[PDB]
């Protein structure tokens, strides 16, 4: 099986720089999030991956599905928003691309704890 961390890297990291409007499209497609059934939302990291395992160091906070096992980072981070559109049906998976800067929270886990889920920005 594919690990957390490993599953976490794959759908939510992609250290460098920030996407064009197709960036989402290619990634959300790349990354094998569109397979079965398109992901509704989904949120792809662009600062180092030091930077995001980090944030396991960091504001511990209680996830959105209440879970308490996640991390709020310190400082924003250059990260992009994916959207499914409107006109987006699986097998036809479109998405809106939008590139922000916040505070990203993710869920640690595993020895040692590493991101597993990206919880959501703020």
């Amino acid at each position: 099986k594919e690990s957390a961390a490993a599953k976490f890297e794959r759908q939510h990291m992609d250290s460098g720089n920030s996407p064009s409007s197709n960036y989402c499209n290619l990634m959300m497609c790349c990354r094998k999030m569109t397979q079965g059934k398109c992901k509704p939302v989904n949120t792809f990291v662009h600062e180092s991956l030091a930077d995001v395992k980090a944030v396991c160091s960091q504001k511990k906070v209680t996830c959105k599905n209440g879970q308490t096992n996640c991390y709020q980072s310190k400082s924003t981070m250059r990260i992009t928003d994916c959207r499914e559109t409107g006109s987006s049906k699986y097998p036809n998976c479109a998405y809106k691309t939008t590139q922000v800067e916040k505070h990203i929270i993710v869920a640690c886990g595993g020895k040692p704890s590493v991101p597993v889920h990206f919880d959501a920005s703020v």
